[PDB]
Protein backbone atom coordinates (compact mmCIF):
# COMPACT_ATOMS: atom_id res chain seq x y z
CA UNK A 1 0.00 0.00 0.00
CA UNK A 2 3.47 2.14 0.69
CA UNK A 3 6.25 1.84 -1.68
CA UNK A 4 8.35 3.85 -4.27
CA UNK A 5 7.99 6.08 -7.21
CA UNK A 6 9.01 3.96 -10.42
CA UNK A 7 9.85 7.23 -11.76
CA UNK A 8 12.31 8.95 -8.96
CA UNK A 9 12.20 6.60 -6.30
CA UNK A 10 10.36 9.46 -4.02
CA UNK A 11 8.18 7.39 -1.22
CA UNK A 12 4.37 7.68 -1.24
CA UNK A 13 1.25 6.00 -0.69
CA UNK A 14 0.16 7.09 -4.31
CA UNK A 15 -0.61 4.15 -7.01
CA UNK A 16 -2.11 5.17 -10.54
CA UNK A 17 -5.05 2.76 -10.61
CA UNK A 18 -5.88 2.90 -14.48
CA UNK A 19 -2.20 1.58 -15.42
CA UNK A 20 -2.45 -2.24 -15.55
CA UNK A 21 0.90 -2.87 -13.36
CA UNK A 22 -0.51 0.28 -10.68
CA UNK A 23 2.83 1.59 -10.27
CA UNK A 24 3.41 3.92 -7.38
CA UNK A 25 3.77 7.42 -8.15
CA UNK A 26 4.86 10.04 -6.26
CA UNK A 27 3.04 13.38 -5.43
CA UNK A 28 4.82 15.64 -8.25
CA UNK A 29 4.84 12.34 -10.72
CA UNK A 30 1.30 11.05 -9.94
CA UNK A 31 0.22 14.44 -10.82
CA UNK A 32 2.09 14.97 -14.53
CA UNK A 33 0.68 11.62 -15.03
CA UNK A 34 -2.85 11.64 -14.35
CA UNK A 35 -3.03 15.70 -15.84
CA UNK A 36 -1.42 14.42 -19.11
CA UNK A 37 -3.16 10.91 -19.86
CA UNK A 38 -6.83 9.11 -19.76
CA UNK A 39 -5.48 7.89 -16.29
CA UNK A 40 -7.08 9.63 -13.20
CA UNK A 41 -8.02 6.91 -11.33
CA UNK A 42 -5.21 7.28 -8.07
CA UNK A 43 -5.12 4.76 -5.49
CA UNK A 44 -3.91 5.29 -1.35
CA UNK A 45 -5.04 3.13 1.59
CA UNK A 46 -8.47 4.27 0.10
CA UNK A 47 -9.21 4.72 -3.17
CA UNK A 48 -9.69 8.49 -4.29
CA UNK A 49 -13.01 8.39 -4.91
CA UNK A 50 -15.72 10.38 -3.90
CA UNK A 51 -17.47 9.30 -0.38
CA UNK A 52 -21.20 11.34 -0.67
CA UNK A 53 -23.19 8.43 -1.48
CA UNK A 54 -23.70 6.93 -4.68
CA UNK A 55 -21.33 9.54 -6.46
CA UNK A 56 -19.65 7.96 -9.35
CA UNK A 57 -16.92 10.87 -9.57
CA UNK A 58 -13.25 8.65 -9.64
CA UNK A 59 -11.40 11.37 -11.29
CA UNK A 60 -8.37 12.54 -9.02
CA UNK A 61 -8.90 16.37 -10.48
CA UNK A 62 -12.65 16.68 -10.29
CA UNK A 63 -11.70 15.45 -5.81
CA UNK A 64 -10.76 17.22 -3.03
CA UNK A 65 -10.23 16.70 1.00
CA UNK A 66 -12.56 17.53 3.46
CA UNK A 67 -10.62 16.69 6.48
CA UNK A 68 -9.48 13.05 5.72
CA UNK A 69 -11.91 12.14 3.49
CA UNK A 70 -12.20 12.75 -0.47
CA UNK A 71 -14.92 14.70 -2.13
CA UNK A 72 -16.13 15.38 -5.74
CA UNK A 73 -17.14 19.51 -6.64
CA UNK A 74 -20.57 18.83 -5.75
CA UNK A 75 -20.30 16.94 -2.17
CA UNK A 76 -17.27 18.76 -1.00
CA UNK A 77 -17.45 21.31 2.19
CA UNK A 78 -16.82 24.56 2.64
CA UNK A 79 -12.99 23.97 3.94
CA UNK A 80 -11.66 21.54 1.17
CA UNK A 81 -8.09 21.59 -0.85
CA UNK A 82 -8.19 19.95 -4.29
CA UNK A 83 -6.36 16.91 -4.89
CA UNK A 84 -5.08 18.51 -7.97
CA UNK A 85 -2.92 21.24 -6.67
CA UNK A 86 -0.06 23.37 -7.46
CA UNK A 87 2.04 20.32 -9.81
CA UNK A 88 1.21 17.46 -6.99
CA UNK A 89 -1.68 14.86 -6.23
CA UNK A 90 -2.35 14.78 -2.65
CA UNK A 91 -0.62 12.10 -0.41
CA UNK A 92 1.98 10.58 2.35
CA UNK A 93 5.54 11.19 2.37
CA UNK A 94 4.89 15.05 0.29
CA UNK A 95 7.58 11.12 -17.29
CA UNK A 96 6.42 12.00 -21.14
CA UNK A 97 7.99 8.61 -21.46
CA UNK A 98 6.39 7.19 -18.39
CA UNK A 99 3.06 8.21 -19.63
CA UNK A 100 3.77 6.97 -23.63
CA UNK A 101 4.99 3.20 -21.42
CA UNK A 102 1.40 3.58 -19.41
CA UNK A 103 -0.82 4.14 -22.34
CA UNK A 104 0.32 2.49 -25.25
CA UNK A 105 -1.25 -1.08 -26.75
CA UNK A 106 2.21 -2.14 -28.50
CA UNK A 107 1.30 -2.48 -31.35
CA UNK A 108 3.65 -0.21 -32.46
CA UNK A 109 7.66 -0.30 -32.86
CA UNK A 110 8.64 3.13 -31.46
CA UNK A 111 6.67 1.27 -28.07
CA UNK A 112 9.67 -1.15 -28.50
CA UNK A 113 11.98 1.77 -28.76
CA UNK A 114 10.98 4.07 -25.76
CA UNK A 115 10.97 0.67 -23.64
CA UNK A 116 14.56 0.48 -24.47
CA UNK A 117 15.69 4.23 -24.59
CA UNK A 118 13.99 5.26 -21.39
CA UNK A 119 15.57 5.15 -17.09
CA UNK A 120 16.48 1.66 -15.75
CA UNK A 121 13.47 1.72 -13.63
CA UNK A 122 11.20 2.42 -16.36
CA UNK A 123 12.64 -0.07 -18.73
CA UNK A 124 11.40 -2.98 -15.66
CA UNK A 125 7.72 -0.82 -15.85
CA UNK A 126 7.79 -1.02 -19.46
CA UNK A 127 8.61 -4.95 -19.51
CA UNK A 128 5.79 -5.72 -16.73
CA UNK A 129 3.26 -3.90 -19.12
CA UNK A 130 4.28 -5.00 -21.91
CA UNK A 131 4.54 -8.66 -20.50
CA UNK A 132 1.20 -8.13 -18.70
CA UNK A 133 -0.53 -6.63 -22.23
CA UNK A 134 0.71 -9.94 -24.09
CA UNK A 135 -0.87 -12.58 -21.80
CA UNK A 136 -4.21 -10.23 -21.15
CA UNK A 137 -4.38 -10.73 -25.25
CA UNK A 138 -4.36 -14.71 -25.57
CA UNK A 139 -7.43 -14.53 -24.22
CA UNK A 140 -9.04 -12.34 -26.92
CA UNK A 141 -8.17 -15.63 -28.99
CA UNK A 142 -10.98 -18.19 -29.71
CA UNK A 143 -10.95 -22.01 -27.49
CA UNK A 144 -10.48 -24.93 -30.25
CA UNK A 145 -12.58 -28.27 -29.24
CA UNK A 146 -11.89 -31.76 -31.20
CA UNK A 147 -14.37 -32.58 -33.63
CA UNK A 148 -12.70 -36.19 -34.08
CA UNK A 149 -9.93 -37.88 -33.95
CA UNK A 150 -8.19 -39.48 -36.75
CA UNK A 151 -4.84 -40.74 -36.25
CA UNK A 152 -1.47 -40.46 -33.33
CA UNK A 153 -0.56 -36.91 -35.21
CA UNK A 154 -3.83 -35.96 -36.92
CA UNK A 155 -6.94 -34.51 -35.40
CA UNK A 156 -9.94 -32.02 -36.73
CA UNK A 157 -10.41 -28.83 -35.07
CA UNK A 158 -14.13 -26.81 -34.15
CA UNK A 159 -13.55 -22.77 -33.43
CA UNK A 160 -15.11 -20.71 -30.92
CA UNK A 161 -16.95 -18.13 -33.32
CA UNK A 162 -16.49 -14.30 -32.49
CA UNK A 163 -13.10 -14.31 -31.04
CA UNK A 164 -10.09 -15.01 -33.65
CA UNK A 165 -7.90 -18.07 -34.42
CA UNK A 166 -4.64 -18.34 -33.24
CA UNK A 167 -1.71 -18.54 -35.89
CA UNK A 168 -1.29 -22.01 -36.02
CA UNK A 169 2.73 -22.88 -35.95
CA UNK A 170 5.49 -23.71 -33.18
CA UNK A 171 5.29 -20.13 -31.82
CA UNK A 172 1.54 -20.58 -30.04
CA UNK A 173 1.64 -23.92 -27.44
CA UNK A 174 -1.53 -24.83 -26.20
CA UNK A 175 -2.56 -26.11 -22.77
CA UNK A 176 -5.12 -29.07 -23.41
CA UNK A 177 -7.64 -30.54 -21.68
CA UNK A 178 -4.24 -30.25 -17.77
CA UNK A 179 -3.64 -33.35 -20.58
CA UNK A 180 -0.28 -31.65 -21.18
CA UNK A 181 0.56 -28.70 -23.44
CA UNK A 182 0.35 -29.01 -27.60
CA UNK A 183 1.19 -27.78 -30.81
CA UNK A 184 -0.90 -28.16 -34.44
CA UNK A 185 0.26 -27.44 -38.12
CA UNK A 186 -2.06 -27.31 -41.35
CA UNK A 187 -9.60 -29.80 -43.30
CA UNK A 188 -7.12 -32.32 -41.39
CA UNK A 189 -4.25 -30.91 -38.88
CA UNK A 190 -1.32 -32.47 -37.48
CA UNK A 191 -1.89 -32.66 -33.37
CA UNK A 192 2.19 -32.58 -30.99
CA UNK A 193 1.10 -33.38 -27.76
CA UNK A 194 4.06 -32.65 -25.15
CA UNK A 195 2.31 -36.01 -23.53
CA UNK A 196 1.85 -38.69 -25.51
CA UNK A 197 -2.49 -38.55 -24.69
CA UNK A 198 -4.96 -40.94 -26.88
CA UNK A 199 -6.73 -36.94 -27.62
CA UNK A 200 -10.21 -37.40 -27.01
CA UNK A 201 -13.55 -36.47 -28.76
CA UNK A 202 -14.53 -32.85 -26.56
CA UNK A 203 -11.14 -32.48 -25.16
CA UNK A 204 -10.52 -28.88 -25.59
CA UNK A 205 -7.42 -26.85 -26.02
CA UNK A 206 -6.69 -23.17 -24.86
CA UNK A 207 -3.48 -20.83 -24.54
CA UNK A 208 -1.58 -20.55 -21.28
CA UNK A 209 -2.34 -17.08 -20.08
CA UNK A 210 0.58 -17.05 -16.97
CA UNK A 211 0.54 -14.21 -14.22
CA UNK A 212 3.34 -11.68 -15.05
CA UNK A 213 5.72 -11.23 -11.75
CA UNK A 214 7.17 -7.43 -10.67
CA UNK A 215 10.48 -6.81 -11.85
CA UNK A 216 13.09 -6.06 -9.08
CA UNK A 217 16.43 -6.55 -10.38
CA UNK A 218 17.65 -3.87 -13.45
CA UNK A 219 17.82 -5.66 -16.74
CA UNK A 220 21.81 -4.53 -16.52
CA UNK A 221 23.72 -4.32 -12.98
CA UNK A 222 25.51 -0.94 -12.89
CA UNK A 223 28.83 -1.41 -14.64
CA UNK A 224 31.95 -1.96 -12.54
CA UNK A 225 35.39 -2.01 -13.89
CA UNK A 226 38.31 -3.34 -11.70
CA UNK A 227 42.58 -3.04 -11.80
CA UNK A 228 43.01 -6.57 -12.16
CA UNK A 229 40.77 -9.94 -12.20
CA UNK A 230 38.10 -10.41 -9.06
CA UNK A 231 36.98 -13.41 -7.53
CA UNK A 232 37.92 -15.53 -10.00
CA UNK A 233 41.63 -17.36 -10.58
CA UNK A 234 42.89 -17.99 -13.91
CA UNK A 235 45.57 -21.16 -14.80
CA UNK A 236 48.64 -20.72 -16.52
CA UNK A 237 48.51 -24.44 -18.08
CA UNK A 238 45.63 -23.56 -20.27
CA UNK A 239 44.76 -25.64 -23.40
CA UNK A 240 46.06 -24.54 -26.68
CA UNK A 241 42.21 -24.63 -28.11
CA UNK A 242 41.09 -21.82 -26.16
CA UNK A 243 44.13 -19.69 -26.15
CA UNK A 244 42.96 -17.44 -28.60
CA UNK A 245 40.25 -16.36 -25.64
CA UNK A 246 42.77 -15.74 -22.66
CA UNK A 247 42.83 -11.64 -23.64
CA UNK A 248 38.68 -11.75 -23.88
CA UNK A 249 38.81 -14.29 -20.01
CA UNK A 250 41.11 -11.46 -18.59
CA UNK A 251 38.38 -8.81 -19.66
CA UNK A 252 35.42 -10.53 -18.08
CA UNK A 253 37.58 -11.17 -15.33
CA UNK A 254 38.23 -7.15 -15.41
CA UNK A 255 34.18 -6.05 -15.37
CA UNK A 256 31.05 -7.41 -13.82
CA UNK A 257 29.40 -7.66 -16.56
CA UNK A 258 31.09 -7.83 -20.36
CA UNK A 259 29.03 -7.97 -24.11
CA UNK A 260 30.28 -10.45 -26.59
CA UNK A 261 29.31 -10.27 -30.35
CA UNK A 262 29.73 -13.87 -31.84
CA UNK A 263 28.96 -14.19 -35.57
CA UNK A 264 27.72 -17.78 -36.93
CA UNK A 265 29.92 -20.23 -36.21
CA UNK A 266 32.88 -17.74 -34.65
CA UNK A 267 33.48 -19.92 -31.65
CA UNK A 268 30.31 -18.82 -29.04
CA UNK A 269 29.78 -22.32 -27.01
CA UNK A 270 33.80 -22.64 -27.38
CA UNK A 271 34.11 -19.25 -25.75
CA UNK A 272 31.91 -19.84 -23.06
CA UNK A 273 33.14 -23.38 -22.01
CA UNK A 274 36.48 -22.26 -22.36
CA UNK A 275 35.69 -19.55 -19.93
CA UNK A 276 35.14 -22.68 -17.09
CA UNK A 277 38.73 -24.02 -17.71
CA UNK A 278 40.27 -20.67 -17.63
CA UNK A 279 38.68 -19.89 -14.43
CA UNK A 280 38.83 -23.60 -13.10
CA UNK A 281 37.60 -23.19 -9.74
CA UNK A 282 34.54 -20.78 -10.58
CA UNK A 283 30.75 -21.82 -10.63
CA UNK A 284 29.35 -20.86 -13.66
CA UNK A 285 25.62 -21.00 -14.24
CA UNK A 286 24.73 -21.34 -17.87
CA UNK A 287 21.67 -19.66 -18.87
CA UNK A 288 19.80 -19.08 -21.85
CA UNK A 289 15.88 -18.34 -22.83
CA UNK A 290 15.08 -21.51 -24.94
CA UNK A 291 15.88 -25.38 -23.75
CA UNK A 292 17.80 -25.80 -27.25
CA UNK A 293 20.50 -23.11 -25.95
CA UNK A 294 20.92 -24.32 -22.83
CA UNK A 295 21.58 -28.16 -24.52
CA UNK A 296 23.96 -27.03 -27.22
CA UNK A 297 25.73 -25.24 -23.94
CA UNK A 298 25.67 -28.95 -22.88
CA UNK A 299 27.11 -30.59 -25.26
CA UNK A 300 30.31 -28.04 -25.33
CA UNK A 301 30.38 -28.73 -21.64
CA UNK A 302 29.98 -32.24 -22.14
CA UNK A 303 33.17 -32.30 -24.51
CA UNK A 304 35.42 -30.34 -22.41
CA UNK A 305 33.98 -30.16 -18.45
CA UNK A 306 34.27 -33.08 -16.02
CA UNK A 307 30.41 -34.84 -16.34
CA UNK A 308 30.25 -34.77 -12.55
CA UNK A 309 30.24 -31.22 -11.57
CA UNK A 310 27.61 -30.32 -14.30
CA UNK A 311 23.86 -30.34 -13.74
CA UNK A 312 21.23 -29.49 -16.12
CA UNK A 313 18.17 -27.85 -14.51
CA UNK A 314 14.43 -29.43 -15.63
CA UNK A 315 11.08 -27.75 -14.22
CA UNK A 316 9.26 -30.04 -13.06
CA UNK A 317 6.50 -29.34 -15.94
CA UNK A 318 8.55 -31.06 -18.73
CA UNK A 319 7.53 -29.24 -21.85
CA UNK A 320 9.87 -30.60 -24.56
CA UNK A 321 12.54 -33.81 -24.41
CA UNK A 322 16.36 -32.11 -23.41
CA UNK A 323 19.67 -32.94 -22.41
CA UNK A 324 19.77 -36.19 -20.43
CA UNK A 325 23.85 -36.98 -19.95
CA UNK A 326 24.04 -34.45 -17.04
CA UNK A 327 22.62 -34.79 -13.30
CA UNK A 328 19.49 -33.65 -13.23
CA UNK A 329 17.86 -30.63 -11.00
CA UNK A 330 21.68 -30.58 -8.68
CA UNK A 331 21.56 -26.85 -8.20
CA UNK A 332 25.20 -26.59 -6.23
CA UNK A 333 27.14 -28.47 -8.37
CA UNK A 334 29.74 -26.02 -10.01
CA UNK A 335 28.34 -26.36 -13.39
CA UNK A 336 24.36 -25.51 -13.97
CA UNK A 337 22.94 -25.25 -17.30
CA UNK A 338 19.18 -23.65 -16.59
CA UNK A 339 16.64 -22.48 -19.02
CA UNK A 340 15.93 -18.68 -17.34
CA UNK A 341 12.17 -19.20 -16.34
CA UNK A 342 13.65 -22.20 -14.52
CA UNK A 343 16.64 -20.41 -12.95
CA UNK A 344 16.69 -20.92 -9.05
CA UNK A 345 17.83 -18.75 -6.18
CA UNK A 346 21.60 -18.96 -6.12
CA UNK A 347 24.83 -16.83 -6.45
CA UNK A 348 27.69 -17.93 -9.14
CA UNK A 349 31.27 -16.73 -9.67
CA UNK A 350 30.44 -16.39 -13.55
CA UNK A 351 26.87 -16.10 -14.75
CA UNK A 352 26.91 -16.78 -18.64
CA UNK A 353 23.98 -15.78 -20.51
CA UNK A 354 24.08 -16.86 -24.29
CA UNK A 355 21.76 -16.11 -27.33
CA UNK A 356 21.48 -12.63 -26.17
CA UNK A 357 19.39 -11.71 -29.42
CA UNK A 358 16.17 -14.09 -28.18
CA UNK A 359 16.06 -12.57 -24.31
CA UNK A 360 13.36 -9.44 -23.35
CA UNK A 361 14.50 -6.86 -20.82
CA UNK A 362 11.93 -8.82 -18.91
CA UNK A 363 14.50 -11.97 -19.65
CA UNK A 364 17.58 -9.78 -18.15
CA UNK A 365 15.62 -8.71 -15.31
CA UNK A 366 14.71 -11.87 -14.04
CA UNK A 367 18.37 -13.09 -14.33
CA UNK A 368 19.85 -10.73 -12.10
CA UNK A 369 16.81 -11.07 -9.71
CA UNK A 370 17.53 -15.45 -9.32
CA UNK A 371 21.29 -15.25 -10.10
CA UNK A 372 23.91 -12.60 -7.46
CA UNK A 373 27.37 -12.78 -9.26
CA UNK A 374 30.77 -11.68 -9.04
CA UNK A 375 30.54 -11.75 -13.23
CA UNK A 376 27.81 -11.87 -15.87
CA UNK A 377 28.61 -12.43 -19.57
CA UNK A 378 26.75 -11.48 -22.31
CA UNK A 379 26.80 -13.81 -25.72
CA UNK A 380 24.94 -13.76 -28.76
CA UNK A 381 24.65 -11.40 -31.74
CA UNK A 382 22.18 -8.43 -32.19
CA UNK A 383 22.57 -9.20 -36.56
CA UNK A 384 20.61 -12.68 -35.50
CA UNK A 385 16.99 -13.03 -34.94
CA UNK A 386 14.69 -11.38 -31.78
CA UNK A 387 12.21 -12.73 -29.55
CA UNK A 388 9.14 -12.87 -31.07
CA UNK A 389 7.28 -9.61 -30.23
CA UNK A 390 2.97 -11.07 -30.49
CA UNK A 391 1.86 -7.72 -30.12
CA UNK A 392 3.88 -5.77 -32.40
CA UNK A 393 2.05 -5.32 -36.13
CA UNK A 394 3.51 -1.72 -36.98
CA UNK A 395 6.91 -0.66 -37.86
CA UNK A 396 10.01 -3.43 -37.75
CA UNK A 397 11.73 -3.45 -34.30
CA UNK A 398 15.59 -2.48 -35.16
CA UNK A 399 18.64 -4.67 -33.46
CA UNK A 400 19.47 -1.94 -31.45
CA UNK A 401 16.08 -2.10 -29.60
CA UNK A 402 15.85 -6.08 -28.83
CA UNK A 403 16.97 -5.43 -25.46
CA UNK A 404 18.97 -3.46 -23.24
CA UNK A 405 22.30 -5.77 -23.93
CA UNK A 406 21.78 -5.61 -27.83
CA UNK A 407 21.45 -1.57 -27.38
CA UNK A 408 24.81 -1.88 -25.95
CA UNK A 409 26.34 -3.79 -28.85
CA UNK A 410 24.72 -1.53 -31.75
CA UNK A 411 25.61 1.40 -29.71
CA UNK A 412 28.83 1.65 -27.85
CA UNK A 413 30.00 -1.88 -29.61
CA UNK A 414 30.15 -5.32 -27.81
CA UNK A 415 33.32 -5.52 -25.28
CA UNK A 416 34.30 -8.76 -27.70
CA UNK A 417 33.93 -9.68 -30.94
CA UNK A 418 34.51 -13.41 -32.53
CA UNK A 419 35.67 -12.19 -35.78
CA UNK A 420 36.55 -14.96 -37.56
CA UNK A 421 33.62 -17.38 -38.84
CA UNK A 422 34.59 -21.48 -39.44
CA UNK A 423 31.23 -22.33 -40.67
CA UNK A 424 30.67 -20.88 -43.81
CA UNK A 425 32.14 -21.33 -47.64
CA UNK A 426 33.28 -17.56 -47.74
CA UNK A 427 30.35 -17.24 -50.17
CA UNK A 428 28.23 -16.93 -47.27
CA UNK A 429 30.87 -15.35 -45.06
CA UNK A 430 31.61 -12.12 -47.58
CA UNK A 431 27.64 -11.68 -48.04
CA UNK A 432 26.79 -11.83 -44.10
CA UNK A 433 30.07 -9.75 -43.45
CA UNK A 434 29.25 -6.78 -45.89
CA UNK A 435 25.43 -7.06 -44.85
CA UNK A 436 25.39 -7.00 -40.82
CA UNK A 437 28.84 -6.91 -39.74
CA UNK A 438 30.33 -3.97 -41.49
CA UNK A 439 33.15 -6.01 -43.30
CA UNK A 440 34.52 -7.25 -40.11
CA UNK A 441 33.18 -10.66 -40.27
CA UNK A 442 36.44 -13.08 -41.97
CA UNK A 443 35.89 -16.28 -43.86
CA UNK A 444 38.15 -19.00 -42.29
CA UNK A 445 37.09 -21.23 -45.10
CA UNK A 446 37.36 -21.30 -48.53
CA UNK A 447 34.40 -20.89 -50.99
CA UNK A 448 32.88 -23.91 -51.60
CA UNK A 449 31.72 -23.51 -55.46
CA UNK A 450 28.12 -25.18 -53.95
CA UNK A 451 26.60 -21.60 -53.64
CA UNK A 452 24.00 -21.17 -55.83
CA UNK A 453 21.32 -18.56 -56.19
CA UNK A 454 17.98 -18.39 -58.09
CA UNK A 455 15.90 -15.12 -58.84
CA UNK A 456 12.54 -16.60 -59.07
CA UNK A 457 9.34 -14.75 -57.73
CA UNK A 458 7.18 -18.24 -58.72
CA UNK A 459 3.13 -17.46 -57.43
CA UNK A 460 2.77 -16.95 -53.88
CA UNK A 461 -0.63 -18.25 -52.32
CA UNK A 462 -1.27 -17.96 -48.68
CA UNK A 463 -3.13 -20.82 -45.88
CA UNK A 464 -4.69 -17.50 -44.00
CA UNK A 465 -1.33 -15.51 -43.57
CA UNK A 466 1.97 -17.78 -43.48
CA UNK A 467 2.81 -17.84 -47.28
CA UNK A 468 3.41 -20.60 -50.00
CA UNK A 469 5.81 -20.65 -53.29
CA UNK A 470 4.76 -23.90 -54.92
CA UNK A 471 7.02 -22.56 -58.19
CA UNK A 472 10.06 -21.76 -55.58
CA UNK A 473 9.48 -25.96 -54.25
CA UNK A 474 9.10 -26.80 -58.02
CA UNK A 475 12.39 -25.18 -58.92
CA UNK A 476 14.10 -27.01 -55.72
CA UNK A 477 12.95 -30.41 -57.05
CA UNK A 478 14.27 -29.29 -60.74
CA UNK A 479 17.48 -28.57 -59.06
CA UNK A 480 17.56 -32.09 -56.77
CA UNK A 481 16.88 -34.60 -59.73
CA UNK A 482 20.33 -32.99 -61.29
CA UNK A 483 22.43 -31.89 -57.70
CA UNK A 484 21.97 -35.82 -55.98
CA UNK A 485 24.59 -34.03 -53.63
CA UNK A 486 21.72 -32.22 -52.15
CA UNK A 487 19.46 -35.11 -51.23
CA UNK A 488 20.63 -34.58 -47.63
CA UNK A 489 19.99 -30.90 -47.61
CA UNK A 490 17.72 -29.02 -44.88
CA UNK A 491 14.86 -27.14 -46.94
CA UNK A 492 14.78 -23.59 -44.84
CA UNK A 493 11.82 -20.79 -45.34
CA UNK A 494 10.14 -17.93 -43.37
CA UNK A 495 6.94 -19.88 -43.11
CA UNK A 496 6.13 -22.71 -41.62
CA UNK A 497 3.10 -23.38 -44.49
CA UNK A 498 5.91 -23.63 -47.35
CA UNK A 499 7.67 -25.84 -45.24
CA UNK A 500 4.50 -28.03 -44.98
CA UNK A 501 4.67 -28.25 -48.50
CA UNK A 502 8.21 -28.50 -48.98
CA UNK A 503 8.19 -31.59 -46.83
CA UNK A 504 5.52 -33.11 -48.53
CA UNK A 505 6.65 -32.66 -52.00
CA UNK A 506 10.53 -32.52 -51.38
CA UNK A 507 10.66 -35.29 -48.37
CA UNK A 508 13.61 -32.94 -46.90
CA UNK A 509 13.95 -32.04 -43.28
CA UNK A 510 12.26 -28.86 -42.97
CA UNK A 511 13.18 -25.81 -40.81
CA UNK A 512 11.54 -22.11 -40.35
CA UNK A 513 14.29 -19.21 -40.65
CA UNK A 514 13.79 -18.86 -36.25
CA UNK A 515 14.45 -22.21 -35.55
CA UNK A 516 17.28 -23.05 -37.72
CA UNK A 517 18.96 -20.12 -35.47
CA UNK A 518 22.04 -21.88 -33.13
CA UNK A 519 21.79 -25.01 -35.72
CA UNK A 520 24.63 -25.78 -39.02
CA UNK A 521 23.94 -28.05 -42.03
CA UNK A 522 26.10 -29.23 -44.78
CA UNK A 523 23.38 -28.36 -47.14
CA UNK A 524 20.87 -25.90 -46.99
CA UNK A 525 18.00 -24.95 -49.29
CA UNK A 526 16.00 -21.92 -48.78
CA UNK A 527 12.95 -20.43 -50.93
CA UNK A 528 12.37 -17.01 -49.64
CA UNK A 529 8.74 -17.36 -50.87
CA UNK A 530 7.29 -13.71 -50.83
CA UNK A 531 8.69 -10.49 -50.92
CA UNK A 532 7.31 -8.93 -47.63
CA UNK A 533 8.85 -7.16 -44.56
CA UNK A 534 9.29 -11.07 -42.99
CA UNK A 535 11.03 -12.81 -45.41
CA UNK A 536 13.70 -9.65 -46.28
CA UNK A 537 14.50 -8.65 -42.77
CA UNK A 538 18.37 -8.83 -42.96
CA UNK A 539 19.06 -10.64 -39.21
CA UNK A 540 16.45 -13.25 -40.59
CA UNK A 541 18.52 -13.72 -44.32
CA UNK A 542 21.80 -13.29 -42.21
CA UNK A 543 20.71 -16.38 -40.10
CA UNK A 544 19.15 -18.14 -42.98
CA UNK A 545 22.28 -18.29 -45.17
CA UNK A 546 24.98 -18.91 -42.26
CA UNK A 547 23.25 -22.25 -41.52
CA UNK A 548 25.28 -23.89 -44.34
CA UNK A 549 28.54 -25.76 -43.63
CA UNK A 550 29.35 -26.61 -47.68
CA UNK A 551 26.63 -25.92 -49.83
CA UNK A 552 23.20 -23.81 -49.88
CA UNK A 553 20.79 -22.99 -52.83
CA UNK A 554 18.93 -19.61 -52.36
CA UNK A 555 15.58 -19.17 -54.85
CA UNK A 556 14.87 -15.64 -54.38
CA UNK A 557 12.16 -13.23 -54.64
CA UNK A 558 13.79 -10.25 -53.11
CA UNK A 559 16.13 -7.83 -56.30
CA UNK A 560 18.54 -6.63 -53.53
CA UNK A 561 18.99 -9.75 -51.25
CA UNK A 562 19.02 -11.63 -54.85
CA UNK A 563 22.24 -9.29 -56.02
CA UNK A 564 23.92 -8.87 -52.33
CA UNK A 565 24.39 -13.08 -52.07
CA UNK A 566 27.85 -13.34 -54.09
CA UNK A 567 26.78 -16.83 -54.89
CA UNK A 568 27.15 -18.51 -58.70
CA UNK A 569 23.96 -18.09 -60.51
CA UNK A 570 22.08 -20.73 -62.10
CA UNK A 571 19.65 -20.42 -64.84
CA UNK A 572 15.75 -21.25 -65.12
ZN1 LIG B 1 -1.60 5.13 -15.17
ZN1 LIG C 1 8.18 10.23 -8.51
ZN1 LIG D 1 -19.47 13.55 -5.25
Amino acid sequence: AVGACVLCNSQTSLRCGACIRRPFLCCKCCYDHVISTSHKLVLSVNPYVCNAPGCDVTDVTQLYLGGMSYYCKSHKPPISFPLCANGQVFGLYKVTDFNAIATCDWTNAGDYILANTCTERLKLFAAETLKATEETFKLSYGIATVREVLSDRELHLSWEVGKPRPPLNRNYVFTGYQIGEYTFEKDAVVYRGTTTYKLNVGDYFVLTSHTVMPLSAPTLVPQEHYVRITGLYPTLNISDEFSSNVANYQKVGMQKYSTLQGPPGTGKSHFAIGLALYYPSARIVYTACSHAAVDALCEKALKYLPIDKCSRIIPARARVECFDKFKVNSTLEQYVFCTVNALPETTADIVVFDEISMATNYDLSVVNARLRAKHYVYIGDPAQLPAPRTLLTKGTLEPEYFNSVCRLMKTIGPDMFLGTCRRCPAEIVDTVSALVYDNKLKAHKDKSAQCFKMFYKGVITHDVSSAINRPQIGVVREFLTRNPAWRKAVFISPYNSQNAVASKILGLPTQTVDSSQGSEYDYVIFTQTTETAHSCNVNRFNVAITRAKVGILCIMSDRDLYDKLQFTSLEI
